[PDB]
C-alpha cells in the first residue's frame, strides 16, 4: 500500500480523477466574524462539560469512543449511530443560559453551509453535460473534540501507512441517499503533527488512499454517492481537535412526532373514556394486537431505554426531552396494561381454541422480542465498563421496577410467561 498529499505531484491527479465528490474550502473563503464565533462556540461548550463519550455496544461489545460528542440541531429529531441513539440539543428554529448561543451560531454556521453545498451540487450537476435541494437540507451537527496524548496508545492506520489514526475507516451510517456532509474541522511519510482527513475507495486497498491536511477552519464536503463509494477515517496530530460535521439524517422513524403518533395507533385499540389501571381493549383481531406490542416494543426500547442510557447527559446539558420522554414513559405503561389485558383474555374460560391459537400466534414474536431485549438492556447497563464508571456516567437502567411493586401489572421478566404460551400453542 501507499498514501499521497499535496506535496506528492500525483495528488492532483489522483484527486481529479478518482475522488472527484471531495470538495475542500480553506479558511479562506468563511467570513472572519463567523470564523471566531463557532470557534467562541465550540470552546464555551468545552469549559461547560456537555461533550460526553458514549458507552456502545458494536458486534457484541461494550465500548467507550476515545471522542467525547455532542449532537445540536433540529428540535425533535434524533440520529442512531453504533446502536445508540443521539437526541436533539436543540437550536431555534421557529434552556440554559450561554448555550443559547452556541446553538444559535452553529445554525447560522449550519445555513452558510447549506448555501456552499448546494453552489457545490450546482456546479457538479452542471458538469453532468427536489434531490439537490434536498440533499442539502442538512437537519443536523454531530460536534466531536479529542485531545490526543491523553489516549494511552492510538491505532496505527494499517492499510497506507498514514499514522496514528482517532476514527477507523468507515462510512456515515444512517444518512438520507446520495446526501452530503459538510465538515468544519477546528486544529491548534505524511506530517504527524497536523490534523488530516484519509479517504479511500471501499473494499480497495490498492489504489492508494489520499490523506488532506486540515488547518484551524478549513472546511470539507462529500458531495453525492461520495459518502457510500468511499470510507473515511480521521488522522490525528498533536494538539487537540474540534470538529462539526453537518448532516441529512433519515429521521423518518426517529422523531418524536413520529413516535408519538405511534402511541396514538397503538392506544386507538383502548376504551380511553378515563384513565385508570383498567385497561378493556377494543378489539381482538390478531393483526391489531400485534401491531400493538410491536409499538410497545418500539416505543419501549428505541425511546426510553435508549434516553436514560446516556444517563445524564440530557438533563446536564438540556431539559428539552423531559416532558416529552415523561409522556413517552407514561404511554408506555398504559401500553403494559394494555398487554396484561391481553394475557387475562387469552386464558379466559369459554374463549374458543382456535382463536386462542390464532391471537398465541399473532403475538408471540413481539413477546420474545421484549423479552430478549429486555436482557440485552440490564446486561448492557451492568457492562464491564458500565458498572465501573464514574458515579455520574454510570447509565441508568429505565424503566425497571421490582417484584413488589404491584403498580405495574405485568412482571419485569417474562421468560415463564413466554415459555407458558409457547407451551400452550405447540400442543
Ligand atoms: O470526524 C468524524 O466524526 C464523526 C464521528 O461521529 C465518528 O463516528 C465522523 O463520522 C467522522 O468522520
Ligand atoms: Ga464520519
Amino acid at each position: 500500500g501507499s498514501h499521497m498529499t499535496p506535496k506528492d505531484d500525483e495528488f492532483y491527479q489522483q484527486w481529479q480523477l478518482k475522488y472527484p465528490k471531495l470538495i475542500l474550502r480553506e479558511a479562506s473563503s468563511v467570513s472572519e466574524e463567523l470564523h471566531k464565533e463557532v470557534q467562541e462556540a465550540f470552546l464555551t461548550l468545552h469549559k461547560h462539560g456537555c461533550l460526553f463519550r458514549d458507552l456502545v455496544r458494536i458486534q457484541g461489545k461494550d465500548l467507550l469512543t476515545p471522542v467525547s460528542r455532542i449532537l445540536i440541531g433540529n428540535p425533535g429529531c434524533t440520529y442512531k449511530y453504533l446502536n445508540t441513539r443521539l437526541f436533539t440539543v436543540p437550536w431555534p428554529v421557529k434552556t440554559e443560559a450561554e448555550i443559547a448561543a452556541a446553538c444559535e451560531t452553529f445554525l447560522k454556521l449550519n445555513d452558510y453551509l447549506q448555501i456552499e453545498t448546494i453552489q457545490a451540487l450546482e456546479e457538479l450537476a452542471a458538469k453532468e453535460k427536489v434531490d439537490i435541494k434536498s440533499r442539502a437540507a442538512y437537519n443536523v451537527t454531530l460536534l466531536n473534540f479529542m485531545d490526543p496524548q491523553k489516549m494511552p496508545y492510538l491505532k496505527e492506520e494499517p492499510y497506507f501507512g498514514m499514522g496514528k489514526m482517532a476514527v477507523s475507516w468507515h462510512h456515515d451510517e444512517n444518512l438520507v441517499d446520495r446526501s452530503a456532509v459538510a465538515v468544519y474541522s477546528y486544529s491548534c511519510g505524511r506530517d504527524p503533527d497536523i490534523w488530516h482527513v484519509g479517504f479511500k475507495i471501499s473494499w480497495d486497498i490498492e489504489t492508494p488512499g489520499l490523506a488532506i491536511p486540515l488547518h484551524q477552519g478549513d472546511c470539507y464536503f462529500m458531495l453525492d454517492d461520495l459518502n457510500a463509494t468511499h470510507q473515511h477515517c480521521v488522522l490525528a496530530g498533536s494538539q487537540p481537535r474540534f470538529s462539526s460535521t453537518h448532516r441529512v439524517a433519515e429521521c423518518s422513524t426517529g422523531t418524536l412526532d413520529y413516535i408519538l403518533q405511534r402511541c396514538q395507533l397503538a392506544l386507538q385499540n383502548v376504551c380511553d373514556d378515563v384513565d385508570n389501571d383498567d385497561v378493556s381493549l377494543k378489539s381482538f383481531e390478531p393483526a391489531v394486537l400485534k401491531q400493538g406490542e410491536e409499538i410497545h416494543n418500539e416505543v419501549e426500547f428505541e425511546w426510553l431505554r435508549q434516553f436514560w442510557f446516556q444517563g445524564n447527559r440530557y438533563r446536564k446539558c438540556t431539559d428539552w426531552w423531559c416532558q416529552p420522554m415523561a409522556q413517552l414513559e407514561a404511554l408506555w405503561k398504559k401500553m403494559e396494561g394494555v398487554t396484561n389485558a391481553v394475557l387475562h383474555e387469552v386464558k379466559r374460560e369459554g374463549l374458543p381454541v382456535e382463536q386462542r391459537n390464532e391471537i398465541l400466534t399473532a403475538i408471540l414474536a413481539s413477546l420474545t422480542a421484549r423479552q430478549n431485549l429486555r436482557r440485552e438492556w440490564h446486561a448492557r447497563c451492568q457492562s464491564r465498563i458500565a458498572r465501573t464508571l464514574p458515579a455520574d456516567q454510570k447509565p441508568e437502567c429505565r424503566p425497571y421496577w421490582e417484584k413488589d411493586d404491584a403498580s405495574m401489572p405485568l412482571p419485569f421478566d417474562l421468560t415463564d410467561i413466554v415459555s407458558e404460551l409457547r407451551g400452550q400453542l405447540l400442543e
